[PDB]
């Protein structure tokens, strides 16, 4: 019967018959046409969909402000509310909003996919509190990630909202007015000043959904309906219908009842409202322990902590306090506190109030515990505390914030005046089993005695047999977890061993003086500076300014439009995948009947409907299976809803096959083609060295995390079977190939456009074709234009990643530390599919900064059942450099000396020869290093770690320096090849494009900086709309770090051309206008359109000989970086880091400066926090503790100091400039090195010397059983074969 | 190329003419429309010679670009224009051409 | 740069297709960028001649 | 199969222009009244010269 009636951006919204199941994401960019609110990943951790929710409180006469992730927003939730957009706070046809300038100017926007969700999340917050500290806008940015920045951009645009040579001039950004913001609609006020009790009532043949507004209703439909989900802020029940199968005919809404959002200052305690937000629960609390004295607010300081590190500022504003306590996760953040506290729960029912206790069994849903069917959560007490009573909560996840938790906890004890004879003792753990469980059987034993360490070991003996983990426990990491239920336990002992000595000191003895860091954490600020160059050059030339990023503001605004922004084309289908579950089966059979007979479903494609055209140089899987995510069928639908749930009802049978290949060393067991390089004589140079020297180290992939997912539309024309193909690529004409092909047609009947793309990184080349062709397929097939744009969890599943990799080597060094003799082996894993390429650019880039006089390098790519691996941002150098990195550090330890002496001495010379016979001047890379030193105080912070070390038994901190010298070039001349194509109109403007793809490196800004300076004209005065094979034939792929370099020269190429043919025009008229020298160009006969072409830089290697000249540069750079590790959990911060860069004379600093920050932080990703768990048989886990987490803020380094090399000619590129991009990526395991020193530390001092290799990435779980200590060995343990694991 | 098909055949006419310069058949040549985004500055499709010169143009181009191609032509005079257009790129020989 | 004309094929003008349909054009473009949408004009037989 | 410019199918969200023509040869024009015209189903603008 009702209607639903919201705002959005202003405007009113009416739906009348409105579908409950429709969320908020998918109506502003479908029904509304406001595309500027991005999908990420659908379940609330990016904050791409983050939007503004505005509400008058009619009692209070209040508007209240709060972000929100829109992906989990119903829409029958928004009745009577205000959503703003990121369209809604300013445009380029209206005024751009200061938030949207300063985003932009500070060069906050790369690829611009993340760029609303960060404006949304400021914008927000500005809204409530206009003049802020940096503290408060950084946390609101918690929940917002970026693959591009590295964060450092965005919180300098936050740092010029706080009243506290540069790339962007402050001073000119207009000032944040207040006064005139964005008024709360005046019909929803007076909607809320007449409170109706009419329960709102919406349906579909699917789905009921009562909106109760009085307390009264909520309980009659409670009573009705008992088995409905109560739906406050959906982040628990939301995600879980999304990917876990669950579906609620009957949902139950209510909206503000007054009883629910109670807070009660008792003389006892506080009551909390079931249906207060998180987010309101921090600031209550907040103020509740600033006003009371700190032994009554034990509790609630627990809960703070815990609340400031619980997801991001979205989630905790739209999740209920009622809720997270019903929803009983068993890694909630929450519930182990309010466990231990005395917490009881408010119930109600028709049939009246009642009063529960919050307990194990209720934890652990024992209906005599638990809440009746018919009965709601009103409100929570949790009392104050006793003197002599403390409560600690501690957690361990995978980063510091915006991530579930490994193992957490909430400890009490209680004293009773005076004597330290513990009465009382409650110790709560999550993680750690289905649900939160309390140690009670260990709590009562441990009764009467006193607080020291004689009980510490009994204690962790009583509770690791208690709370115990099968080996097999689903999340895995069980001797971690292990681990951290122990140390936990210590820390709780010193914390309240500690208050004891400040509240009683002759009674109670003071901590050991080596102890105390214990008890701190690491928590931050984010600092940085940025040194590069800046009199002959003229005004008006652009090369070398630090001009912003073209789409810039268009980012900002959400009025750039990437691939599904595109509006919605007559009649399109959609099309979605079924993929395979199993590893390596035979596929027995596929039943489509039931999916077939679906609402909506126009189509189901296996491989039989593909026939002859199912391969290109296969796309559906015949009739087995080599891996999981591989695809198996195609569904086309009238729509994206009712293709992926007529996917779900198909129905495939299959027969697992042997061997099962995961591994490395599995895969070594027909033949492979050997890659080797051999420098000097490596069999004699073993005879003559000090020692010798074997190890090896595996490392991990890595999801390349594109914020916008795989994306294309498919328009056939309905002539000629003409295609336009509009895709998120790379690479434009391999897509026309490969549909061409599939469709058997001729290339001038396929098109490829690209106008922008969110991030790529490698990953979306072969995968991105494979579904264009199958896409277009279908297109043709129907005559009809198809969509396909991809989830989160089917992207990372579909695509690869990162070529995971096995180093071997074999050392024979001098006492000095020099390396004499190299025997090195490498192997990548492929994946399902064949990566011989990556292998290649590896050993070529093996020998990184050092001159290995004898050298035996050799490289083999291994097929395994997991996805195909593709290629990435670095391309085989993260894991080439990663090895002898590691090489080296092991041979410093071994002749005591520190690993950069042993760098610094194995360094090539000034003037020197590869491994593959190419001469270097390594000038810049002996500056780099001199350079990174001087900056970063090496010498003195040196002494300044080894001082911290031997005073800090629990926190070590370590530092490390590491070269880079990243070569760039391709195999061959014409790889690198580019082309351009140069307009100029009769009004004098210029329209130019080039085969080049944008995907937020900025080639498009540094094209129009070069028409500028080549023309003698403004940038205003020159366009660029996209990419397309229709106007630049032929182009090569938009990758190996020379996308501008290469197309920078083709447009230059144009460009000349048409200055050659104008200058008797401009001799004969020098003061005159582009306008008027068009004109008479035109009126004389002379042609204003030229194709420019570069033919590509001269390039080859022998593979047989093992020499050649591949390269042509090398970027040159060192970075330093520090780090401070908790061995009690394995937790780290990054404190500081530093890096030097030889870029050339860069074309654009700003642009330049942003590809090193992004490239540093991704592969600091790589080798601390991005990890990748697979199952014994070969399934992805993506739930729960094995989320993939990329950088956050938390993750940025607390300083962070950037410099340019002062520049020194390059001839042969473009105006001088190095094409950087990949370079950055493998400075990253600075942090590595680092934290593998810190790690060193404690395994020096504890005395455990010989055998230390630890591996990327180098996770929390890997510090921490690195040192060792009384807790690692008294954890129990299990036999190899007798259990299946989880992981590995 | 600038002109713009009217009924007239315009289109079929610059087809031929491509089909001879190139000496390659009508199949192999397609044609989508007229831009101001692909050629630039083209005068009104009038006067009795819209065919005319914009054959002129489109000769123009072909002959440029069978210039570029004659060395890989006459290496290879048995090979399709796969072959040589293949070869052309292998060489870093550019396969567009302005007329 | 930033306006760009598309033309597949025209049934048949005989020269009367210029002055009028750009001022036609014109005033549709002028609604399409006040609005933000695509507007289309097709006119009648009886109004064309006219 | 000849897409003419009205063959083009509907772009998402388009409108619709009409033009009011001259019904005198040579004439002032003393007012125009569009109160009716814009109140009517479907109006979204009515431009004159101003
Ligand atoms: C991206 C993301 C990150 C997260 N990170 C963390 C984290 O770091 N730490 C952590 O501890 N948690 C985390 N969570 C979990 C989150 O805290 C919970 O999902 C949330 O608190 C549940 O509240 P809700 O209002 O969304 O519940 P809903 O999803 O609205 O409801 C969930 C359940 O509670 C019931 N319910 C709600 N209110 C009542 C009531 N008054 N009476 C009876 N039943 C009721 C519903 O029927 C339903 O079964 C995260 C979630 C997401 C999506
Ligand atoms: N923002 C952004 N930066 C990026 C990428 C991307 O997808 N997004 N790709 C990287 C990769 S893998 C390459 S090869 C280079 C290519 O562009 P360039 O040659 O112009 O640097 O950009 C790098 N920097
Ligand atoms: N079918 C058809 N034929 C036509 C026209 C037309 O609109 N349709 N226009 C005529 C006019 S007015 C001119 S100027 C010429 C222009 O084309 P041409 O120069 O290629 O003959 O085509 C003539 N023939
Ligand atoms: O050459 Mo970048 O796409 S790995
Ligand atoms: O020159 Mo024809 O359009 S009268
Ligand atoms: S947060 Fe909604 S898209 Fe990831
Ligand atoms: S710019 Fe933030 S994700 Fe690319």
């Amino acid at each position: 019967a009702s209607e639903l009636l919201f705002y959005v951006n202003g405007r009113k919204v009416i739906e009348k018959n409105v579908d409950p199941e429709t969320m908020l994401l998918p109506y502003l960019r479908k029904k509304l046409r406001l595309t500027g609110t991005k999908y990420g990943c659908g379940g609330g951790g990016c904050g791409a969909c983050t939007v503004m929710i505005s509400r008058y409180n009619p009692i209070t006469k209040r508007i209240r402000h709060h972000p929100a992730n829109a992906c989990l927003i119903p829409i029958c939730s928004l009745y009577g509310a205000a959503v703003t957009t990121v369209e809604g706070i300013g445009s380029t046809h209206t005024r751009i909003h200061p938030v949207q300038e300063r985003i932009a100017k500070c060069h906050g926007t790369q690829c611009g996919f993340c760029t609303p969700g960060m404006v949304m999340s400021i914008y927000t917050l500005l809204r409530n509190h206009p003049e802020p500290t940096l503290d408060q806008l950084t946390d609101a940015l918690g929940g917002n990630l970026c693959r591009c920045t590295g964060y450092r951009p965005i919180i300098d645009a936050c740092k010029t909202f706080c009243k506290t040579p540069k790339l962007f001039a402050e001073e000119e950004f207009l000032p944040l007015d207040p006064t005139q913001e964005l008024i709360f609609p005046p019909e929803l006020m007076i909607m809320a000043e007449k409170q109706s009790q009419r329960t709102r009532v919406f349906g579909s043949e699917r789905m009921m959904w009562f909106s109760p507004v009085t307390l009264k209703e909520l309980l009659e439909f409670k009573f009705k309906y008992p088995q409905a989900p109560v739906i406050m802020g959906n982040t628990s029940v939301g995600p879980e219908v999304k990917f876990k199968g669950v579906f609620h005919p009957v949902i139950i809404s209510p909206d503000r009842i007054e009883e629910l959002s109670v807070v009660n200052h008792a003389y006892n305690g506080l009551t909390l409202g079931a249906g207060l937000s998180l987010a309101q629960v921090k600031d209550i609390l907040a103020d509740v322990v600033q006003k009371l004295p700190e032994e009554k607010t034990q509790m609630y300081h627990a809960l703070l902590k815990h609340l400031g590190t619980l997801a991001g500022s979205q989630i905790r504003n739209m999740a209920s306090l009622g809720g997270h306590i019903i929803s009983r996760h068993p890694d909630s953040d929450l519930n182990p506190i309010l466990a231990v506290g005395n917490c009881t729960l408010n119930l109600l029912s028709k049939e009246g109030k009642r009063q529960i206790p919050l307990n194990e069994q209720f934890l652990s849903k024992c209906p005599n515990a638990d809440l009746k069917p018919q009965e709601i959560l009103v409100s929570v007490n949790i009392p104050y505390s006793r003197k002599w009573e403390f409560v600690s909560a501690f957690r361990q996840a995978q980063r510091q914030e915006n991530a579930l938790a490994i193992v957490n906890s909430g400890m009490r004890v209680f004293f009773g005046e005076g004597d330290g004879i513990i009465r009382e003792l409650c110790i709560s753990y999550g993680g750690v089993g289905p649900a939160t469980i309390c140690a009670k059987n260990s709590c009562q034993k441990l009764i009467g005695r006193h607080w020291n360490e004689q009980m510490l070991d009994i204690a962790c003996r009583l509770i690791l047999n208690e709370v115990s983990l099968l080996g097999s426990a689903p999340g895995g990491k069980v001797e971690f977890k292990r681990t951290l239920i122990i140390s936990f336990l210590f820390k709780f002992y010193l914390e309240v061993s500690q208050i004891l000595k400040k509240m009683d000191p002759v009674h109670y003895p003071s901590l050991a003086d080596k102890y105390e860091s214990a008890l701190e954490d690491l928590h931050s600020h984010h600092c940085s500076t940025l040194k590069y160059q800046n009199p002959k050059q003229h005004p008006e030339d652009p090369i070398g300014h630090p001009i912003m990023h073209l789409s810039g503001v268009k980012h900002a605004t959400g009025e750039a439009i990437y691939c599904d922004d595109m509006p919605l084309v007559d009649q399109e289908l959609f099309l979605t995948f079924v993929t395979s579950s199993r590893a390596h089966a035979k596929i027995v059979s596929i039943d489509l009947s039931e999916a077939l007979s679906m609402p909506g479903v126009v189509d189901i494609m296996t491989a039989e409907h593909l026939s002859d055209v199912n391969s290109f140089c296969k796309f559906l899987a015949t009739d087995k299976v080599f891996c999981v995510g591989q695809l198996v069928c195609a569904v086309l639908a009238d729509s994206e809803v009712q293709a992926k749930r007529a996917a779900k009802r198909v129905k495939i049978v299959y027969q697992d096959l042997e061997p099962l290949i995961l591994t490395i060393e599995e895969s070594i067991q027909s033949f492979k083609p050997e890659r080797k390089l051999e420098y000097g004589n490596v069999d004699e140079a073993f005879k003559v060295v000090d020692q010798i020297l074997e190890g090896e180290i595996h490392m991990g992939g890595q999801e390349h995390f594109y914020m916008e997912t795989q994306s294309m539309l498919v328009v056939p024309k309905g002539e000629d079977q003409e295609m336009d193909v509009y895709v998120s690529t790379q690479f434009p004409k391999y897509i026309q190939d490969i549909v061409a092909s599939t469709l058997k047609l001729p290339a001038n009947k396929v098109m490829c456009h690209v106008r922008r793309v969110g991030g790529a990184f490698g990953g979306k080349v072969l995968k991105t074709g494979i579904i264009a062709a199958v896409t277009a397929f279908a297109a043709n097939k129907h005559g009809r234009a198809v969509r396909c744009v991809l989830e989160r969890g089917e992207d990372m599943l579909i695509t690869g990643g990162r070529h995971p990799y096995l180093g071997k080597y074999k050392a024979g060094f001098m006492n000095d530390g020099r390396i004499l003799a190299l025997d090195m082996e490498h192997y990548s894993n492929a994946g399902a599919s064949l990566s011989l390429f990556v292998i290649e650019m590896g050993l070529l880039k093996m020998d990184n900064a050092y001159k290995f006089p004898n050298l035996r390098c050799r490289g083999w790519a291994c097929r395994t059942n997991l996805p195909s691996n593709t290629a990435f941002r670095g391309f085989g150098f993260p894991q080439a450099a990663l090895i002898t990195e590691s090489c080296i550090t092991e041979v410093a330890a071994k002749c005591g000396l520190s690993p950069e002496k042993v760098r610094i001495i194995n360094m090539y010379k000034e003037i020197d020869q590869t491994p593959y016979k190419q001469e270097i001047n390594a000038k810049n890379l002996i500056q780099c290093w001199r350079e990174c030193m001087a900056m970063s105080s090496y010498s003195l912070r040196k002494v300044a770690v080894e001082k911290f070390n031997a005073e800090n038994y629990w926190k070590k901190k370590g530092l490390a320096m590491v070269p880079l010298k990243f070569p760039v070039g391709l195999g061959s001349r014409a790889a690198g090849q580019a082309a351009a194509l140069v307009h100029i109109y009769l009004d004098g403007s210029v329209l130019v494009t080039h085969g080049g793809i944008e995907m937020g490196q900025g080639v498009h800004t540094k094209m129009i900086q070069v028409v500028s300076r080549e023309l003698r004209m403004p940038m205003s005065n020159v366009h660029l709309r996209g990419t397309s094979t229709e106007t630049v034939p032929n182009a090569n792929i938009s990758g190996g770090s020379v996308v501008a370099d290469l197309n920078g020269l083709a447009v230059k190429d144009a460009c000349q051309t048409l200055l050659k043919r104008l200058e008797p025009i401009i001799s004969k008229n020098p003061k005159g206008t582009w306008k008027d020298w068009a004109q008479t160009a035109f009126d004389e006969s002379i042609n204003l359109s030229a194709v420019g072409y570069f033919r590509g830089y001269e390039s080859d290697m022998n593979w047989e000989k093992g020499e050649g000249q591949p390269f042509e540069y090398f970027v040159y750079g060192a970075a330093c970086s520090e780090v401070e590790i908790d061995c009690l959990t394995g937790d780290h911060k990054n404190i500081r880091t530093d890096i030097v860069m030889d870029v050339g004379c860069s074309i654009n600093p700003a642009i330049d400066i942003g590809q090193i920050e992004g490239a540093f932080i991704q592969g600091m990703g790589l080798y601390t926090i991005e990890e990748l768990n697979y199952s014994p048989q070969g399934i992805l886990h993506t739930r729960g503790p094995d989320q993939y987490k990329i950088p956050a803020i938390c993750d940025m380094p607390t300083e962070l100091h950037i410099a340019l090399l002062p520049p020194s000619q390059n001839s042969n590129t473009l105006y001088s400039s190095k094409g950087l991009g990949e370079s950055g990526v493998f400075l990253g395991c600075s942090v590595f090195f680092a934290i593998h020193d810190a790690v060193s530390a404690a395994r020096q001092e504890r005395g455990l010397h010989g055998p230390l290799t630890l591996n990327s990435p180098l996770t929390p779980e890997k510090i921490r059983m690195a040192c060792e200590d009384k807790f690692t060995k008294m954890i129990p343990r299990d036999e190899p074969g007798s259990y299946v694991p989880w992981n590995v």
